[PDB]
């Protein structure tokens, strides 16, 4: 029953913000004085995530309106220093209410973890045999996560891809494919990663090096939709079939252009990387797997695709790997970081990453409506 | 000068280490007083940062001893969530202290503004209309920001390229490459951009769309050199010779393999972006700048080298865009990203480029040299050890104790602080 809209929230002091918030929510008193007080997250707490700890960083803390996610309504917490972002990505959303609001859905939550072998006369032929044996190997990589495996995730299978030119010689990796459920998942699968390499070197006659997660999670993609019309983007200078023409004009110019897809793909991560911060999670591995996906044809591109529909809508799409967590690593310790989780309301780290594209999509919208509308000097 | 080397850094409390810290750079009693307080971001200034803000959000903030630039200590605070970066640029540090430290160097503050023209069917001839200009464009954008050219930056070129085969019809870009000295630079190009916008269109006949910075910022460019001998890598186990082979097997694993190159790379930005963050800096550019570039072959790759020289020596390089500022909205607003630069002690942007991929080698070097020897979940998996208590049901605070034995029986492991609890 959430009512995301948020009339007027723009003009709102941060306390009657965090009042509205609360009250829509229904936030205990607990809750609210971790945002009415600064430092709740304790020198206790910081000194043991990680080393050599001074002090703490402060970023503002805000919170996006208007999303909608198949049909619900949902609050959007965002961290980040830059200007813009937290308004675009509303206003963004507010126009993409009309027209039913954001349409996600996602992958199981899928994670590689590389095991490589150096060493091999026969990687082709072991390869073969490693297969062969995979059963074997996926029970060995679940012994180490009874957990894991209670709640309905644990290693899936195993693939094996091979690369016979190397200045260091042929090299044969295999992959674990592990679900990871409501984590995302490295030091889960770098576990069972380190649990199988002596089997696996023993079949195959190698010597094991790398153990480690893939950050390219091209199996734990996220996907977003939004649809908006041209009534909807008409400006005092041009018509909104006029602005739907530049921006797919400038969705082109991303698309043949890395010069231009390196900044449309980071207007894209200004509206997730804040999410991912906000929810504790690890934003450069987040990073990581999203450029390096837009260039898996070799060709850096856009990660979004913009397009308009048979009734002249401008349709844009969002899909890439998107490793998040509700647990593990500083998730389950950051106080506001569980706070974030709870404003968001997500019961599965896949809705997690659901919204994430969401906002993504929605930044990259933004940027380009504003860069497309902006008239030109005289 | 200074010594970076903090000894027992890692065992002190946060007040003695910054006590410390204050004591080597002779901070005022204000200066300590912003670490030793939460808040140092007042809510007023933190409302004005960003939109529709209700508090703000923590993140921890440490130092990392030992680095050496060009000869000179420096200390280089960081801002991140996860455990085992900061000791991982520690040691590194650390171990490049014998050798010289670290060897850096950067290009001219160099940034690209992009000018997408439409509506000409003939955008190749309208590229040498535009070329044949070059110098009356040049001159307009430098008019627009008269004391940028004063401070020594200012455009400098301007290259066209052009796509004339594209699904939405031809397409003409002219770039303007713009000194920007102190600052990332997106205000200042973009201005340019939208100055020169009505004069393109008047050389051309086209019609003017995006105006805009690219992120590809390979015209600023940054570089590090590092230098390890095999005495430094030995272990129980291993030979430190056996040590360098595994890490140019690592190496070379990622250069074939994007999956690999990806979480490679990733590793290089566990040490950047923190740096990045405590600066004020804005991290998503220098990301989009750093993955961008790793690609630019057509082929997704590493961004650091490493090699084995003449004498058996691990040699490593880091070279790539790094677009920071000391100006430009958070980083004089932040009064802890000011702290910072005082702490790094830079006078240009270019300084604290050649600090980020210092750090940024090192980590790299750091995950690598733990991935080839025992693995990297023995020393990272035993400074995360509390988040797996508090996941595996403990927090309140036997949170010290169950992490205590995690790391003792060399198990930490969920399934084994559940079965302790
Ligand atoms: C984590 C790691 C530093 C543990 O260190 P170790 O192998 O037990 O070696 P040592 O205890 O001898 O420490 C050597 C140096 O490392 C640094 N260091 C190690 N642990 C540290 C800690 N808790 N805090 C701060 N610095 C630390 C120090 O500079 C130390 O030097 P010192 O002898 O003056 O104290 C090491 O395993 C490593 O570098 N792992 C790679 C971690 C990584 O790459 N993480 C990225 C995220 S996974
Ligand atoms: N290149 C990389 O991205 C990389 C590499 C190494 C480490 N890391 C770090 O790994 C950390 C995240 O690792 P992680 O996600 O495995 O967390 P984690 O190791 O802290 O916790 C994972 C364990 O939580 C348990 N668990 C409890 N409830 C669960 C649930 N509902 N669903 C799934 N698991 C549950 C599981 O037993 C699992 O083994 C991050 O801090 C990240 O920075 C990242
Ligand atoms: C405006 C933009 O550069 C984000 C600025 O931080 C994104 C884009 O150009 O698409
Ligand atoms: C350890 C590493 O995965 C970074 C962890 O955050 C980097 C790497 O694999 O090189």
């Amino acid at each position: 029953s959430l009512d995301s809209r948020l009339p007027a929230f723009r003009n709102l002091s941060p306390a009657a913000r965090l009042d509205h918030i609360g009250q829509l929510l229904g936030l205990s008193h607990d809750d609210v004085s971790l945002l009415a007080n600064a430092g709740a997250l304790p020198m206790d707490i910081a000194n043991g995530m990680i080393e050599n700890v001074i002090g703490t960083f402060e970023l503002p803390y805000a919170v996006a309106s208007n999303f909608q996610i198949n049909g619900r309504d949902v609050l959007v917490p965002l961290v980040v220093e830059e200007p813009s972002i937290v308004a675009a990505a509303s206003y963004m959303a507010k126009l993409a209410r009309a027209n039913g609001g954001f349409t996600t859905s996602s992958s199981a939550p899928l994670m590689h973890a590389q095991v490589q072998i150096v060493g091999i006369q026969d990687p082709l032929n072991a390869r073969l045999s490693l297969l062969r044996r995979k059963d074997e190997i996926i029970e060995l990589a679940n012994r180490k996560d009874q957990l894991l495996n209670s709640l309905g995730g644990g290693c899936r299978d195993i693939e094996v891809h091979t690369f016979a030119d190397t200045p260091r010689g042929p090299m044969l990796v295999a992959h674990l494919i592990v679900d990871v459920r409501d984590a995302m998942g490295a030091n889960t699968v770098n576990t069972m990663a380190e649990a199988v390499a002596p089997l696996m070197e023993a079949i195959t006659g190698g010597q094991v090096r790398l153990r480690i997660l893939s950050n390219l999670a091209d199996l734990r993609l996220a996907r977003a939709q939004v649809r908006i019309t041209p009534q909807q983007l008409e400006t005092a200078e041009f018509s909104g079939e006029a602005v739907i023409e530049g921006i797919l004009d400038a969705y082109a110019f991303a698309a043949v252009d890395p010069y231009r897809a390196a900044t449309h793909n980071k207007g894209i991560m200004n509206g997730i990387d804040p999410l991912i911060v906000a929810t504790g999670n690890d934003w450069r591995a987040v990073e990581a797997g999203a450029h390096a996906y837009a260039c898996r044809s070799g060709h850096y591109g856009s990660l979004t695709t913009w397009e308009k529909d048979n009734n002249g809508h401008l349709v844009g799409t969002l899909e890439m790997p998107m490793p998040v967590g509700l647990v593990g690593g500083a998730t389950k310790t950051h106080p506001l970081a569980q706070l974030s989780l709870r404003i968001l309301g997500v019961k599965t780290a896949q809705a997690l990453a659901e919204i994430a594209v969401a906002v993504g999509l929605a930044q990259n919208l933004g940027a380009m409506r504003a860069l497309a509308t902006e008239g030109i000097q005289r």
